[PDB]
């Protein structure tokens, strides 16, 4: 059994194994870092089954849960938030924070999202690139989602830049473990203080809603509110940063489609849909353990065996998406959902917010900067390490 996670085939490409497995052995065994074996599911239909089957569990203290690193094994010891819960606990806690992320709420947020993107683009304009390229990640891709989610949680404007840097340190590939865990403690300590404050004078933010509607009535306590706030911050932020940078790089690689977007900004939604299919930047979140024996394809998965469902592989499934390895914002979409945000009950709570941010970015960026160019040869783009989720570490641009 091959070791898993697989390495990406190159900078922007998925692991090459997935295409072979889809064709010859779609439900197969892989070897995890601790020697244990898990089942790997690669076809769109089977990923959807894994994501919805009531016979499978996300509870991480169940025998066989497929942890992919040693830190995940110890993170499994902590008290769980709703990301690691089964029904009915899952929606009991998820419903406490879902109101901010509904399509209606995200529609109401659109002026603020547009203003945030406009402000940061104008700052980058004023900085200029008269002395060399600027890093689009540091200058724009990182603060756009960070400022938004921090503002939704309740962080005051003056604290945004420091906390944005701390969160980036958490996941930066060149941070030592000491730097990353210090940054992590920094975020937890700040959130605990913000919870104490909003308990005393609530404002109009997510943390205040939790304090008023759940902590004070006693449905959760203040340490749960901290954990839920932290999850909403760290679950999707680095992914958003990567999707923004990957979109710019992808457009630089497909000049004809960038030209269409420049001439019709209203194609931004369709570009975003294809971006989230093609670049599946969170590919290791759909993990389960079997509560009972379960059959998937021609394989029997025994109770207490672990399953990993690759939504990355499913988004390249030739049986669902015609020419899946071509980037084509003008593709015709089949009835089946792309799985960039997962599927079923656990499907990304922030799907609508994430798409609205991405759509705002790509309907605006090239109207503001019509001559935006990646400043290094496209073959020299600094992608994340091949053993990680696809992403871009830095992206020098001129404009
Ligand atoms: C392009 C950006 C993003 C992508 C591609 C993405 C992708 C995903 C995926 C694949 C999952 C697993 C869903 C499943 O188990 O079926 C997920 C879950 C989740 N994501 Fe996102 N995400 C993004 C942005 C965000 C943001 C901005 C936030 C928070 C504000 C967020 C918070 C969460 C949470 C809390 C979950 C757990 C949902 C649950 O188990 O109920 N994500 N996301």
């Amino acid at each position: 059994a091959p070791s898993f996670p697989f390495s990406r085939a190159s900078g922007p490409e998925p692991p090459a194994e997935f295409a072979k497995l889809r064709a010859t052995n779609p439900v197969s065994q892989v070897k995890l870092f601790d020697g244990s074996l898990a089942w790997l599911v690669t076809k769109h239909k089977d990923v959807c089954f894994v994501a919805t089957s009531e016979k499978l569990s996300k509870v991480r203290t169940r025998q066989g849960f497929p942890e992919l690193s040693a830190s995940g094994k110890q993170a499994a010891k902590a008290k769980p938030t709703f990301v690691d819960m089964d029904p009915p606990e899952h929606m009991h806690q998820r419903s406490m924070v879902e109101p901010t992320f509904t399509p209606e709420a995200v529609k109401n947020l659109q002026p603020y999202i547009q203003r945030t993107v406009d402000d940061l683009l104008e700052q980058m304009k004023q900085k200029g690139c008269a002395n060399g390229p600027v890093d689009l990640v540091k200058e724009f891709a990182l603060p756009v989602p960070s400022y938004i989610i921090y503002t939704l949680l309740g962080v005051p404007f003056n604290d945004l830049e420091y906390l944005t840097q701390q969160n980036a340190i958490r996941t930066n590939g060149s941070s030592t473990a000491r730097e990353a865990s210090a940054a992590n403690q920094e975020l937890l300590d700040y959130l605990a203080i913000l919870v104490e404050q909003r308990l005393v004078e609530p404002k109009d933010d997510i943390i205040s809603k939790l304090c008023t509607e759940q902590v004070k009535p006693g449905n959760i306590d203040k340490s749960d509110a901290v954990q839920i706030a932290f999850l909403l911050l760290v679950a999707g932020n680095a992914t958003m940063v990567n999707m923004i940078a990957l979109g710019v790089a992808t457009l630089a690689q497909h000049p004809d489609q960038l030209a269409q977007l420049k001439a019709n900004p209203s194609l931004a939604p369709q570009f975003v849909e294809e971006l989230c299919r093609y670049h599946t930047a969170s590919a290791l979140a759909i993990k389960r353990t079997a509560k009972e024996d379960v059959m998937i394809g021609d394989k029997l998965v025994r109770a207490n065996e672990g399953i990993i469902a690759s939504n990355q592989s499913a988004n390249r499934d030739e049986e669902v998406f015609e020419n899946p390895d071509e980037f084509n914002m003008n593709r015709k979409w089949p009835p089946q959902d792309p799985l960039g945000f997962g599927f079923g009950d656990h499907r990304c709570i922030a799907e609508h917010l994430a798409k609205a941010e991405l759509t705002t970015v790509f309907s605006t960026l090239y109207q503001k900067f019509p001559d935006l160019k990646v400043a290094v040869p496209l073959g020299k783009i600094n992608y994340t390490p091949l053993n990680r989720d696809v992403g871009i570490v830095d992206l020098p641009v001129i404009f």
